């Protein structure tokens, strides 16, 4: 109008920017744009909609203001309201139970909180130690097992039920619910306005499954009142705790939405987080030695950790961050535009607008990262942390909105990689070439390790 416009790549009558959308993983088509896009940002016209992806580092300094652009529910979070409600996940941080529930849930989820669910942690990360034993040799589905391992631990410390998922090949009804749930949710997006038999069908069965998961935890809540309320539990706690500011209660309704959104944000999250690290330790290897090592220090023999190890740990938590850095597990959150606003003095953004936050490109945008391409557990560390692009590293979202659930996973995911780490030796049977499939999170698809037991002689310790 005056100043710049937003940059648009156009290809063919044919298509158009649809075919930007298809595939297993858009956000990877995506970041293929930005790296011959050196603006910053960059629009695709797709039919009805305008999508703006920005990914420059100063860019995103600007969209992180949450004076300026801020998140929220209307369009993109509102299929996964469906089963989230009005939980931390799929609200508005103006409507009441949010600001009730973050006010509530905030200190539960808190680094000092974390030793408390140390110990369910730890039980479910034994469970999978056993079956990987019980199965050496055998071809690991490695986004199986992680999806198992999350969705156990935040099922055991949010409401203190144990699916025992690694008893079994079949998951819980409950859990399997969750999964066609989760999937229906995704698939809403594309709606062919005529409906076909059998599409239906599929929705009157959503909401079926939606009615029996909401039925479990309302008898988990039920029965626990009964009893006192009172767990040392998310649970228990949310039976419990009033709002520092309004003096009441949760609904026993917004209690079940929490719930169920522990499960939603959780467990792809962190799972993909594991699956993504164990796969760049294989294609890493001498980080992987690095990781053996401080394992071998800290927990040697058939030692059992405590909260403590966790904490003094050091390759691990680097290896994770930058895992994260190289693959952040929701890599395509939007900010929205309270009012009309121009970005870096150049661009005009309407009322309304989303921005999508390509995280793959700023978490790799050389003008932030010496070398984005490469893998340095290095980057992070006291000294050279401090020297990062403020507002280059977002892998759990921004400000208010920011993941509460943070040191929850990566207490989770520190616990995983050290149990696994001391007791197996990981094997890349096949060749892995990296597959990235794209639902509400991105994780990799086929990924297939196998495991040994480690022997004796081939820790790094000092002898007894
Ligand atoms: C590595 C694992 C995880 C990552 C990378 C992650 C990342 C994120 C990101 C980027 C957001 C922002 C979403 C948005 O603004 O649209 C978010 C929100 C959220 N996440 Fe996580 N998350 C992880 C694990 C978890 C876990 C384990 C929990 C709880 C069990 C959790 C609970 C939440 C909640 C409640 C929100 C909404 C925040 C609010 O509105 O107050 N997340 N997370």
């Amino acid at each position: 109008r005056i100043l710049a416009p937003i940059p648009s790549p156009p290809k063919h009558p044919q298509y158009g920017h649809l075919h930007y959308l298809a595939g297993d993983a858009p956000v990877l088509n995506f970041f293929q744009l930005a790296r011959q896009i050196p603006e910053g940002l960059f629009q695709l016209d797709i039919q009805g909609r305008t999508l703006i992806q920005a990914y420059d580092p100063n860019l995103v300094a600007e969209l992180t203001d949450e004076r300026r652009f801020q998140k929220r529910v209307h369009p993109a979070y509102t299929n996964i309201r469906n089963l989230g409600g009005d939980g931390l996940f799929t609200s508005d941080s103006f409507e009441p139970n949010w600001g009730k529930a973050h006010r509530i849930l905030l200190p539960a989820f808190s680094q000092r909180a974390m030793k408390g669910y140390f110990g369910q942690m730890l039980e479910v990360a034994q469970a999978l130690v056993g079956k990987w034993e019980r199965t050496q040799g055998q071809d690991v589905r490695v986004a199986d097992d992680m999806t198992r391992l999350t969705l156990d631990t935040i099922s055991l410390s949010g409401f203190d039920y144990r699916f025992r998922s690694f008893d079994k090949d079949e998951l819980h009804p409950f859990l399997q619910a969750l999964a066609r749930a989760m999937h229906h949710t995704m698939t809403m997006f594309s709606r062919p306005p005529v409906l076909t038999p059998e599409m239906e069908e599929a929705d009157r069965a959503y909401w079926a499954d939606i009615a029996s998961m909401n039925e479990l935890v309302d008898e988990v809540i039920r029965e626990r009142r009964g009893h006192g309320g009172g767990g040392g539990d998310l649970l228990g706690l949310m039976l419990n705790a009033t709002d520092p500011e309004t003096g009441e209660r949760l609904s026993d309704e917004n209690i079940r939405y929490q719930v169920m959104t522990f499960l939603i944000a959780g467990h792809e999250t962190t799972s993909g987080l594991l699956a993504f690290t164990l796969y760049l330790l294989l294609r890493h290897p001498h980080v992987l030695a690095q990781a053996y090592a401080e394992v071998d220090r800290l927990l040697p023999g058939d030692a059992v950790p405590t909260y403590d190890t966790v904490m003094r740990l050091d390759v691990i938590p680097r290896i994770l961050d930058e895992a994260l850095r190289f693959w952040s597990t929701i890599p395509n959150y939007a900010v929205t535009a309270l009012q009309d606003e121009v970005i870096g003095g150049k661009y005009e953004i309407r009322k309304g607008q989303q921005l999508a936050l390509l995280i793959p490109a700023l978490h790799r945008h050389p003008a932030a990262w010496t070398n984005p391409d490469e893998f340095d557990i290095d980057r992070w560390t006291s000294e050279n942390r401090r020297t990062h692009h403020p507002a280059a590293y977002k892998p759990f979202g921004n400000g208010m909105r920011a993941c509460i659930g943070r040191q929850f996973a990566l207490t989770e995911a520190k616990l995983a990689l050290l149990l696994i780490l001391q007791k197996f030796a990981l094997s890349d049977p096949y060749d892995y070439h990296l597959k990235v499939k794209q639902s509400l999170t991105i994780k990799p698809e086929d990924f297939a390790l196998r495991v040994r037991e480690r022997r004796p002689h081939e820790r790094f310790s000092v002898p007894v």
